């Protein structure tokens, strides 16, 4: 019944999730070249998105309906899924930022 | 395959979202008295809240599918989303009670 | 686009829910020796079980859409509902181990 609130410049807000993975590919793509291009490739459809680092496998990294939002798939640390605590994603399972296993795995290839 | 469960005095849970609202509707339309009339209107439909505050703008609040399950919009500080933490409602951004936001902005309306 | 993801022994990870009931059907009718056989039965068809406890009433156990994952309905300590937090399944009311709801309830009969 109220007009005061659609002629404001109005807005479907964004899926959390997908607000995350789209930071985490700009993020990444951009990592893209601090390899030896041994991290060579990572797309993202529909929210999907796979990332190739060949020293370990493949990553898949899904938007998902919940008992939590993303989830993640780590040829080296296994499967986890994550939900937002105080604005950032956290694992059901122990609480820990996926930023900071996606950080590490990521950066213990650029070792090699 | 068990009776002793249907000649109870059965009964479907409430929505814990739909609950809150409905509270919240008598607790503001009860303070749609404590205005000079200058938050002049509150109705809830089918889990859609308006609120006119002509002071701020217009308030919708949402029952909404999970990342969370309240949706807030508000004409002053923006929207933002809640989920049950132990048994109120909170930011998910960063954990404040909506309870607390919602009284905070109403009252700075009874302060014109 | 990618294979080396589908050459893999692929699998749809559990439902978290599924797997907490499962553990909890063997843990329970294992306890269904335990008793002068008064808590006769316990049965999981779909994801919903159910538990006979003379001494109480009978007990409902649920598989549900979120605002929450597992919903309980006691004939003695009433309903409740329950998500992941750390890897323990915890109420969204007040944040207790439905875990340890059961465990508590199955023993009080224990007694009898
Ligand atoms: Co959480
Ligand atoms: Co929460
Ligand atoms: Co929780």
């Amino acid at each position: 019944v109220p007009q005061e609130v659609l002629n404001l410049p109005l807005e479907k807000a964004h899926e959390e999730a997908d607000d995350y993975l789209d930071h985490l590919l700009d993020s990444l793509e951009e990592l893209s070249e601090a390899h030896p291009d041994c991290i060579p490739d990572v797309e993202l459809s529909h929210g999907v998105m796979t990332l190739e680092i060949p020293a370990f496998g493949t990553y898949v990294i899904n938007k998902q309906p919940p008992n939590k939002q993303i989830w993640l798939a780590s040829p080296l640390s296994g499967p986890n899924r994550f939900d937002l605590l105080n604005g950032e994603w956290v694992s059901l399972r122990n609480g820990t930022k996926l930023t900071d296993i996606l950080t590490e795995e990521v950066e213990k290839a650029i070792s090699k």
